[PDB]
């Protein structure tokens, strides 16, 4: 399945910003 590729991944941007980004 390939339900979680999107989404697991679309939190990832949100998260990102303050994980680090730079």
């Amino acid at each position: 399945m390939e339900f979680v590729a999107k989404l697991f991944k679309f939190f990832k941007d949100l998260l990102g910003k303050f994980l680090g980004n730079n």
